């Protein structure tokens, strides 16, 4: 099955180009990465970084998760990231979106070994 690493990765790593300097951005990667199949997910966020220094804040500042757990930790630093939200009009199967560019504080959720970002939490 996929890993909670892989669909980490596949959900929100796009290391392969640097930001979203498109508005076609989100529409074209919430599509290709699986994220409009079933449902339009609502929101979403791509990290623009090198997933070695995503994997890197699995040692940096631990910081409560969302649900109260103990395995999330935040970026020292703010990191290039693309959110990406549903217009007005977007409607299932017609998902649509608009692309927002950002530099924020990525919070991530780590397990395993090795020890990794299974999920997103937020950004700050």
């Amino acid at each position: 099955k996929e890993t909670a690493a892989a669909k980490f990765e596949r959900q929100h790593m796009d290391s392969s180009t640097s930001a979203a300097s498109s508005s076609n951005y989100c529409n074209q990667m919430m599509k290709s990465r699986n994220l409009t199949k079933d449902r339009c997910k609502p929101c979403n966020t791509f990290v623009h970084e090198s997933l070695a220094d995503v994997q890197a804040v699995c040692s940096q500042k631990n910081v409560a998760c969302k649900n109260g757990q103990t395995n999330c930790y935040q970026s020292y630093s703010t990191m290039s990231i693309t959110d990406c939200c549903e217009t007005g009009s977007s409607k299932y199967p017609n998902c649509a979106y608009k692309t927002t560019q950002a530099n924020k504080h990525i919070i991530v959720a780590c397990e395993g070994n090795p020890y990794v970002p299974v999920h997103f939490d937020a950004s700050v």
